């Protein structure tokens, strides 16, 4: 048993801006992953494989509800991440494919 987020391939829970940058090598554009910090609960960060680097975008709340840009918002991470899947909107790359969480 587990919530929907918990089960979904990209996010791998808590580990570290270190473990993530590992996790997505060697450089594949579009190779991503969320991963949460231990500081806050929900404290998300999307990381993503991008012209060979990590790029990481910061999830924020405001009132509620999430952005990584202050201009498209969502009610979920889960939202946040099909948006993205579909579209670059902004980012550097489309999320296009998953590192599967382990």
């Amino acid at each position: 048993a587990g919530t929907k987020l918990s089960l979904m391939p990209w996010f791998h829970g808590k580990i570290t801006r270190e473990q993530a940058e590992r996790l997505l090598y060697p450089p594949e554009t579009g190779l991503f992953l969320v991963r949460e910090s231990t500081n806050y609960p929900g404290d998300y960060t999307l990381c993503v494989s991008s012209d060979g680097k990590v790029e990481h975008y910061r999830i924020m709340y405001h009132a509620s509800k999430l952005s990584i840009d202050e201009e498209v918002y969502f009610e979920n991470l889960m939202q946040l991440v099909e948006h993205y899947t579909s579209d670059a909107d902004g980012l550097c790359t489309r999320l296009i494919k998953p590192k599967v969480m382990e």
